[PDB]
């Protein structure tokens, strides 16, 4: 007896960084990761979802119709058939992806926004079990359904998400983001490339180490700690993927890496580098006006950023 529901989620950035993915169907991360959920201010950073009844099914995406490319979506709504005919009265339903100003994890954003529409329809689903699925279409889309700051445990045939600490733990701080036009390595030439890797084995371990150390500085809230980690983790991400073919630290970007280790001499930062071609600076709230200033950008443009929570759903229409 109803006909749609609407959600949102938000983009994610990692603090222990992803690489490699258990097969691309199920896509179980091989080890533990950790990340945030983010947006700006006034939370238009996101990304939303439309699942609704129709004659025939239909899959958009930034209002764009597909005919393929699309299986992952699919799956996720013929495993839960059974919500949509005991909420709409048919298994029929469309599906309508839209998303706004988002830098990187925009996929996790999209994973999550499903399981948040879904969850909407049958709240008592479990959440943990639904995220399950949802990795199909993202591998991280627990980051963005919990929100906030979190681990996700894995050994490559189970994993767990946990959220750490909530979005308020970080009212103090702010995320300057520098985008870089470079073209981005595709998620998966990062997950097939970096499993070759001599040290992946140990990468493995060590991933999960600063997952538990992580654990530990939130006892504290010493969020210093944390964004301290998330860059030695960068570094070493990304020290490996450079000795397997893939270079995500681009000239200007290692550029304005280099310009970072200068002014931390004088107020503290931190950065993050992903997958894509951004620099994300963590930096205290008495300073992210004075980092958002910079003009040696080195032809990056800048967004002001923070941390938020899980993904939410309006009420069924």
């Amino acid at each position: 007896t109803y006909r749609s529901i609407g959600s949102t989620a938000y983009p994610t950035i990692g603090v222990v960084l992803l690489g490699g993915i258990a097969n691309p169907v199920t896509r179980t991360p091989l080890h533990t990761s950790a990340g945030i959920a983010y947006s700006d201010s006034c939370g238009s950073i996101r990304s939303e979802t439309r699942i609704y009844a129709d004659e025939a099914t239909h899959i958009y995406f930034n209002g764009t119709e597909s005919t393929d490319d699309n299986r992952s979506v699919r799956r996720v709504l013929d495993r839960y058939s059974s919500v949509f005919e005991e909420a709409f009265g048919t298994k029929t339903v469309s599906y309508s992806s839209q998303n706004f100003g988002i830098l990187s994890g925009s996929s996790d954003a999209g994973a999550a926004s499903i399981g948040a529409a879904i969850l909407g329809l049958k709240p008592d689903l479990d959440p943990h079990d639904v995220e399950n699925d949802l990795r199909a279409v993202s591998e991280s889309a627990g980051r963005s359904l919990f929100g906030g700051l979190t681990i996700t445990w894995s050994d490559g045939f189970h994993a767990y998400t946990e959220k750490i600490l909530d979005p308020e733990a970080f009212s103090g701080y702010s995320i300057v983001a520098f985008a870089f036009d470079y073209q981005r390595n595709p998620s998966d030439v990062i997950h097939q490339n970096i499993v070759r890797s001599d040290l992946y084995p140990a990468r493995k371990k060590h991933a999960d180490e600063h997952a538990h150390m992580i654990k530990e500085y939130a006892k504290t809230n010493d969020i210093k700690g944390i964004f301290d980690l998330a860059q030695e983790d960068t570094e070493e991400y990304h020290s490996i993927l450079r000795g397997v073919g893939v270079n995500v630290i681009r000239e200007n970007m290692q550029k304005l890496i280099s310009y970072l280790k200068l002014i931390r001499k004088d107020y503290w930062n931190a950065y993050i580098v992903t997958g894509g071609s951004n620099v994300y600076v963590a930096v205290e709230s008495e300073n992210a006006d004075r980092l958002f200033s910079i003009e040696n950008t080195f032809g990056s443009k800048k967004k002001m950023l923070r941390i938020v929570g899980g993904a939410w759903h309006r009420r069924p229409e």
